């Protein structure tokens, strides 16, 4: 049935946007990168119904989550365009052979490239946004890269641990 499916998906990003009101900073000093931990949800349903089902989860949960944060497009929009490429290449691994094996790799590959692509954009988004020289977002680097390492790290930890429990409640 596909209505199982629709309400897998449904629930997911409900809760994917439920849980992105516990963001906190885990660096003081780059208080701008928040840790929220919703694209488990997604990365969840990108492997257990396909890439793209689980980056449109994270599409839906970051409007719905903008809606009610107006304050801040520049920040959720990273946000939207990292979890759904972190997401999006973590399922398309991990879909052409089906096991733990391309899991592990899909969400490494998955989280360096998000890193990388982060350390690209928080190059050129960093000055605009604090209108400040590229000075500072060499000041950032260290903070950055960390800090997207640990998301998508814990993010993969925490998804691998859970999503086959998830698919034997299906
Ligand atoms: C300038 C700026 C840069 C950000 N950079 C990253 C990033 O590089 N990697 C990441 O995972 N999240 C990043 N975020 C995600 C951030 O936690 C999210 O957008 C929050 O809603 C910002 O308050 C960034 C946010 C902002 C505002």
């Amino acid at each position: 049935s596909s209505i199982k499916k629709i309400s897998f998906v449904g629930i997911f990003s409900a809760l994917a946007t439920l849980v992105m009101f516990l963001e906190f900073p885990i660096f003081p000093q780059a208080s701008f990168l928040k840790y929220d931990p919703s694209e488990i949800p997604a990365l969840i349903v990108s492997f257990l119904l396909g890439p793209g089902v689980g980056m449109f989860v994270v599409l839906v949960k970051d409007i719905l989550f903008f809606l009610m944060k107006s304050g801040d497009p520049v920040g959720i929009a990273m946000n939207a365009v990292l979890g759904m490429s972190f997401v999006g290449i973590a399922g398309l691994i991990y879909h052409r052979n089906k096991s733990r094996a391309t899991a592990i790799k899909g969400m490494i590959v998955a989280t360096l490239f998000a890193t990388a692509f982060a350390l690209g954009l928080n190059a050129l988004i960093v000055p605009l946004y604090f209108e400040a020289p590229f000075e500072l977002y060499l000041k950032f680097f260290p903070f950055i890269l960390a800090f997207n390492l640990v998301k998508f790290g814990i993010d993969s930890v925490v998804t691998f641990f859970v999503y086959k429990k998830v698919s034997s409640i299906l």
